[PDB]
């Protein structure tokens, strides 16, 4: 997360931690997620696809820092990645950029809520937030392009929605942006979603509740004029989520 601030896990309950254990047994953070459900974490298939077995796989509950053990966090394995079959990536846009990862911890238990790990909702058919509409992002991702370190503190930041008319013209993204996607970014370019950041959570408060509308998926540079942050439109795939799980 370029700009923004520093916060804390119990401000994003619903954030997942996700980190691949390489031979070796060194681990590395890969990406965020959300908790759906208490065995159900969604993130991106991109984060995946390369590495597509699922048990190198660590997924954490409840932390608020990349290399520390907060005070109430929950550890677990994947016992199912659901990866989406249609799933494809172009030059910039990636395409049905969705997993599924069924999680249990080592007694085979889902996660068990708490003031610091909680659902997030999912939206409705057909009812997703208007153009202009602020939302917020989390993740663990670079606070620079040019940074190669990640922070070691959970960052945030608030972001615009942005209609597919204005994000399909010739200086943002053309017609590489799908109706299946949806733009969101700052005004004055100060602030975005980067690297690191793929799979976490776009939520947006609607019609009172806080919803989990968009996943973090792509983007051209992080930051940059005319380049909004693309999300996976999450309210397309409810029929998906809902055989799949
Ligand atoms: N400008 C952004 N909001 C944004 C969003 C997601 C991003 C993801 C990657 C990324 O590295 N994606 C990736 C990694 C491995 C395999 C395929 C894609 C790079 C820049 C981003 C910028």
């Amino acid at each position: 997360i370029i700009g923004g601030e520093f916060t804390t896990i119990e401000n994003q309950p619903w954030f997942a931690a996700i980190y691949r254990r390489h031979r070796g047994g060194s681990v590395t953070y890969v990406c965020g997620g959300s908790l759906m459900s208490p065995c159900w974490v969604i993130s991106a298939t991109h984060c995946f696809i390369d590495y597509p077995k699922k048990e190198d796989y660590i997924v954490y509950l409840g932390r608020s820092r990349l290399n520390s053990n907060t005070q109430g966090e929950m550890k677990f394995e994947v016992e199912n990645l659901i990866l989406h079959k249609d799933y494809s990536a172009d030059t910039l846009a990636h395409h049905n950029d969705i997993a599924l990862l069924k999680i249990r911890s080592k007694e085979g238990r889902c996660a068990q809520p708490s003031r610091t790990i909680q659902t997030i909702c999912l939206p409705s058919m057909y009812n997703d937030p208007q153009f202009g509409t602020s939302c917020e992002i989390t993740g663990f991702g670079k606070e620079q392009s040019t940074d190669y370190l990640y922070p070691e503190q959970l960052k945030m930041t608030v972001v615009k929605l942005i209609s597919h008319r204005e994000c399909q013209q010739p200086h943002y993204y053309g017609s590489e942006v799908t109706t299946k996607m949806l733009c969101a970014a700052d005004p004055q370019w100060k602030t975005d979603s980067c690297q690191g950041d793929s799979g976490g959570p776009l939520v947006c408060s609607l019609q009172g509740r806080m919803t989990l509308t968009g996943i973090v998926s792509w983007g051209r540079g992080c930051a940059l004029k005319d380049k909004p942050g693309v999300y996976t439109r999450v309210s397309h795939f409810l029929p998906w989520i809902r055989s799949h799980t």
